């Protein structure tokens, strides 16, 4: 149907369904008679998998003959959502499989909503290292993903009467077509034990043996031949373990536990010891499978050369200490080259400056379950001070801040500041979020090794985040400019000197109405929800969170609700505010915040005298194939964290790709956004970095704002009289609590700079064809935004090695 | 090589080595460099497996446009073994896939070996689920066995100082290539809860579900192109199974231990809650699945006419109330049409004697489990014993002991009663078998119900058990008479008239020489033993167990070892004495007597003055594919239980197939078997089942045995002593003990005839000629223990069903 979808060549469609029904006959063992749409989804993805396996093998071969740099990307998380589309557009299959299911009778996007989400992360962390693996392929960088299938990811979310409840996300139930499980490699990894000092060295003795066990996950670059791997390791029990008779086989599942589930935090620390098991669990499997490659290409001067290892976030910085561990208790190096080897090999990216985020383990965890890596915690802690101690003598207080040791009621280790010495670069996510690295949270380390830190800026991939979820937008673009864009994202510039092509708005203007009848329709089939498709699609979606600060939102909501009830006959843009995302399960506050969406929902969609001008709606179950449907749909994208608490974000870039206009505050990536489009193109509004410091100098009263503001004050009367809760009248009490006395996201003080904003977005809506003009500005400059400049970077930069967009032959 | 074997075409074995380097491309992701013997397995399991599909396909539609009565099969265990040679054999694809793979550089024997048992089962009553298996689908019949997926099979048993130790079997780490998972077809199934009574019946409420999801293996007939299904259940936690969060999760593992693992128990009762819940848990899943299925062919008249239930032993017992708690408290059937329905279409099959093998559930766990059907079990009860007190009024005696609730310390079920009473055929596994039925433990219930009572002996498929494990003898016997023999075993007669043939003679003597000579070598590769292949290979594999008296066997050999001793330079026919089994991790008796023949073999086996005259050896890990190697190279079979304890056996079957002689008691099937190839043809020996209740009537003493026999005195003196446990002098007290005091199995009363009868059986092997032709009369009349035979019997009689040899189109 459309060009940017690939050829529908005749030998190509016929091959497709032979494959097809060889598949549903041989693999699957049904006919066209009881075959469900079930059967035929998975008929097509083996029928696509046939297509990588080729590939597969022959990139795994050509890395065995050049010998490149490897690069190890460690994560807790990798947000992989659904693989059979991703997998037709790298291999510019997409029409020919609409084609041969075409002619067998079947709708391919129906089969398509078949698949499960791969939802092993919690949100922009995991789904980052989704974006890298897709960039890396499509530069041909000799990387492999490492990281945990969890048997449940990321909670499903139902709203019952208001509230998140959860339940388990059974991806694995019917099978994973795309895994190859290779119990050959299994690799074994030690727990608990104790430490044994002998004329030769440490030894690490009487350990609990976990078995890890890997599954391979193809990774596809776009359209260069190249396959890269996913390797995420599964807990098994030895076969001797526990060995009355039939309580030693149940007792298993305590080690297999290990692999069961993902923690559902974002960006939020729970000091558990099963959580610490996962991060060596990860860890350890790892690095043998690195070393053994590394061995099969004695002399480990040339690790660095050969090795690049990736820590995402804190959450492997088992890592440096393993990988001591390795080299001097295993290998017999001397300390002082296996620390300069282990240096150069690792380097570390935080992704936030929140200090409930920041993993700061008990002493006591790691003394019983990991004894050996505590004792060289100690000894990396005394070097690196005696460093420290040279640089800047006398400074006693220096030397108690830049610890890796933290003392206190309970000593606990500072796994940040393990990670900043063990590794030659550190990197924010974002300018901003870089800067204030450097300024505030590890400026002692700043000041110490000025080399180590960098900015690199995140970024999304183009391929799933405008070909994928927004073939009509990619069509229109590619019909201007051709298809090169696809993996060279800059090419966007040349639509500036589209911005006064009266066909090319049009064509913009009707891409952006398609993708919102198209999403009105997936509401009622699937939710029977009804909403006019004419109103401003106003969307916030990210995990709920107080600095993410969804309560700001709902206090606009409620100022258009409040203001619609005060002049009924007055005419204002019709608004669909639509709000969705997870809570952590034992967060209560974001839990509340859920309630009082739903809650102000319930007034506000009922109410006669509004009408269609403004409906309130909580899009269930916020998740990768969610977030595909819904942004290509929005008309405004909500980014409006306080200053400084958003790192960077990415949701906010997936929104400028797709033809929505960003309302939003001078934090993480937005600066940068509104840098590449121009201030004029972006609705900024709110307090910048500085001025919340001057406000926190001063010290934050709530009262000041609801005192002189009265609008603010009615809004908070109607939470704390049951207006939006009738027959449970206190039930907001705890959040008109926060929000008047403990509230340190500041959400009243920009309140009103943000309802001004807002105005201001109306106003632009009325005037379609200049609204149109500035999305086109905005779509425009997002090129710097793509995930291949952010790779390109870590690999001249931080690894080492040159990008390719060279093919290898198919 | 061997016409027996099949044809191996030149179109096949093309058509073969190609779907070989299809599997190992694109299912295993492999190619030649990196691949292992283990991908080779797997690339020619899914070769053979896709042979399978198109006839699987067709079988299964056949039955759903014909309409059968459908055979359910339901059973604990089915012991299958390895299924790859097997499913070669029944397809003839067994000499084109080992040429296939001998072009391919690769030797199919070697890669045969790699598959894991499928050891879902104990011994004689799981495998002989799978030999009917076999059996039903090789005589055209629409049959389905029904069973549990155990993630782990019955144990590894490992030798380590003499003593058992056990592993798990971790049979599926690999994976297994025969299964079809079918998550699409999962049933809830209920435990717990409570019964409420409405207007409209009783209402079983609160309970707690558990899913059975189930898996399909394909059970191929004899080349008649006719595929069945074992369908095996596996539990799964429902998705909002306990829904802080994270234990929430971890606590599906509760629900899913339900198909974790066998009980490891040979003919022994063990009351355990979870062993409770597997048999309910593959009772109701079964039992909503066949409704399911005749529904979809109201009226449950018909029912009995399409539906056979067969209870293999009292384990799947349930069947009998749940199927009236279906029918009276769901289809809303009134109570005596129920019963009509529910006796009609149950046949229960009795397996053993023993009383501490017999199912006697305590009430308070069936009150707490399933509530509602303990209700149905009282009113069952109260109804039968309504007909006992008139049939037999003023016997009320017989009420108490007919009464499927036994009264005492704490109220229990018999289950056997159960059976009875809800089944309109009850059989024994052999003629002596069922006759005690009748006339001991059952006597008032054939007293009350004479026409349910029926003899079916058990049998052995002799596709696995002579074709598939001794291929050179099933070959010389089709050079004389043809193939025909191997879907019609009273074919063997035909070899009378060979008796006398000297070529005959000599291929028989032949091919046992062959199969002596591979499994001497197999015991050096693989454990590092070394036996003289000229000596007469004595062998007991099965169970340990006090009832199948290895003891008596291990005096025998001390008696041997001792007459050495005492003249060394006499003549003694060479014997290498093999026991193997497996004992019950809990059964202390069993565990002692391995350790026992392991320290007799630990003194024999290093004595320079016997030699290579005598040597013991214990077999490790006996399983299925150890039975498939051991039985063919046998020169004498010991089946020496205790007249009256043996129900059947099966292993003795096995033997008699193969060429060994049979030293045994007459006990079990070794009665018909006797009396099948002629009482001189056997080496018979012992108490007769009389001759034991003589000597309970009298009380049996021990003590004057060992007064009357010197050779026995000594035995008893040496293990006293410590002579066999230097070390550890009182190492065997509580063997001795036994013996002395409390053998409720009567070693010493059949030891002098057994000793006598070991000498007779010296006697003839030192005249090959005529231990040969003894041999042939043994395999000539081996044929009415083929399944076949058996199977026809069950279908015929209780059933209500016609075999059929009749192909099905390729
Ligand atoms: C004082 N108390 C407030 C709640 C907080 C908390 C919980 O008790 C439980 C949670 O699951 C979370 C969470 O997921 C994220 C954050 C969080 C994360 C970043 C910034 C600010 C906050 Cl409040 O906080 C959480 C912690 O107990 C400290
Ligand atoms: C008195 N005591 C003896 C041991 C017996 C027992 C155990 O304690 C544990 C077991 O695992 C078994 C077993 O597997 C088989 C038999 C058994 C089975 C059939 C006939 C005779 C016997 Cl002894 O007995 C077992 C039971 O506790 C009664």
């Amino acid at each position: 149907q459309i060009s940017v979808r690939g050829l529908a060549g005749v030998e190509n469609v016929t091959e497709l369904k032979k494959n097809f029904n060889r598949h549903l006959h041989f693999t699957l063992v049904k006919d066209r008679n009881v075959a469900t749409p079930r059967d035929y989804y998975f008929a097509l993805a083996h029928t696509v998998r046939d297509h990588l396996v080729g590939r597969w093998i022959r990139t795994q071969q050509h890395y065995y003959e050049k010998d490149p740099k490897r690069i190890y990307y460690l994560s807790l998380e990798f947000y992989m959502g659904r693989t059979l589309q991703n997998t037709m557009v790298n291999l510019a299959l997409e029409n020919a499989c609409d084609e041969a299911t075409y002619q067998l009778g079947l709708d391919m996007e129906e089969l398509e909503e078949i698949e499960e989400d791969a939802g092993l992360g919690n949100g922009g962390l995991g789904r980052l290292a989704a974006c890298f693996l897709d960039s890396m392929a499509t530069l041909g960088l000799a990387a492999y993903g490492y990281g945990i299938r969890y048997e449940f990811g990321i909670f499903n979310q139902k709203i019952c009467g208001g509230w998140q409840m959860e339940e388990a996300d059974d991806w694995l139930r019917y099978g994973n077509p795309w895994e190859k499980a290779r119990p050959e490699f299994t690799l074994p990894v030690h727990f608990y034990g104790r430490v044994e000092h002998t004329s030769q060295g440490a030894k690490w003795v009487d350990t609990q043996v976990v078995l890890a066990m890997p599954y391979d996950t193809p990774v596809p670059g776009y359209r260069n031949n190249v396959v890269n791997t996913m390797r995420l390791w599964s807990a098994k029990a030895p076969n001797d373990f526990n060995l009355g008779y039939i309580q030693a086989v149940l007792d298993r599942n305590l080690a297999e536990n290990i692999s069961r589930v993902l923690y559902p935090n974002d960006n939020f620390f729970e000091g558990k010891e099963l959580r610490l098991k996962q991060e060596y669990f990860v860890v350890a499997a790892t690095l043998q499978d690195i070393i053994r490659r590394f061995k099969s290409s004695t002399n480990f001067d040339a690790f660095p050369d050969k090795v690049a290892i990736q820590l995402n976030d804190t959450h492997p910085s088992l890592a440096i200490p393993e990988l001591m561990r390795v080299l001097v208790d295993l290998e017999r190096l001397d300390w002082d080259k296996a620390w300069e080897v282990t240096v150069k090999t690792c380097a570390y990216t935080n992704h936030t400056v929140l200090p409930e985020a920041l993993e700061r383990w008990p002493v006591h965890l790691l003394e019983t379950l990991l004894p050996r890596h505590l004792q060289i915690i100690y000894e990396i802690n005394q070097r690196f001070l005696n460093r420290v101690a040279a640089a800047f003598p006398g400074d006693v207080d220096r030397l108690r801040r830049m610890s890796l040791v933290e003392e206190g009621a309970v000593k606990r280790i500072n796994m940040a500041h393990l990670c900043i010495a063990g590794s030659h670069a550190v990197n924010g996510v974002a300018r901003i979020h870089s800067e204030i690295l450097k300024k505030t949270i590890f400026k002692d380390f700043y000041e110490l090794e000025p080399h180590k830190f960098q900015n690199k800026t995140n970024g999304i991939t183009p391929r799933r985040w405008l070909v994928l979820c927004n073939p009509g937008l990619a069509e229109i673009i590619a019909e201007r400019i051709g298809e090169e864009y696809i993996s060279d994202l800059d090419q966007l510039r040349k639509l500036l000197s589209y911005v006064d092509d009266e066909a090319f708005i049009r064509d913009v203007a009707k891409v952006k109405q398609e993708n919102k009848l198209k999403f009105a329709a997936y509401l009622e089939r699937e939710y029977k929800v009804h909403i006019n498709p004419n109103s401003l699609f106003d969307v916030q979606v990210k995990r709920i969170h107080e600095y993410k600060r969804q309560l700001l939102n709902c206090l606009h909501v409620i100022t258009l609700y409040n203001r619609i009830k005060k002049e009924p006959n007055k005419f204002v843009v019709p608004r669909t505010v639509m709000i969705g995302g997870k809570a952590a399960p034992g967060y209560h506050m974001a839990k509340m915040i859920i309630k009082l969406i739903t809650a102000i929902g319930d007034v506000v969609n009922h109410d006669p005298v509004v009408g269609d001008r403004l409906r309130v709606i909580f899009l269930e179950n916020y998740r990768v194939s969610l977030a595909e449907k819904v942004i290509p749909a929005a008309d405004l994208s909500e980014q409006i964290s306080t200053a400084g608490t958003e790192a960077s974000g990415t949701g906010n870039m997936k929104f400028m790709l797709n033809g929505a206009l960003t309302i939003g505050t001078m934090d993480g990536a937005n600066v940068e956004m509104a840098e590449e489009a121009g201030e004029e193109n972006f609705f900024i509004f709110g307090m910048r970095v500085e001025d919340v410091d001057r406000l926190d100098q001063r010290g934050y009263n709530a009262q000041e704002y609801y005192d002189r503001i009265p609008e603010l004050r009615q809004i908070i009367e109607q939470l704390s009289s049951g207006f939006f809760s009738p027959k449970q009248p206190d039930l907001f009490k705890d959040i008109v609590n926060m929000l008047m006395h403990h509230d340190r996201f500041k959400v009243f003080a920009d309140y009103e700079e943000y309802v001004k904003c807002q105005e201001r977005v109306s106003a632009l809506y009325k005037n379609p064809r200049e609204w149109t003009r500035m999305v086109i500005r905005n779509i425009a400059t997002s090129g710097k935004f793509s995930s291949d400049r952010t790779i390109a970077q870590y690999a001249r930069e931080i690894w080492g090695v040159e990008p390719s967009r060279q093919r290898l032959p198919a």
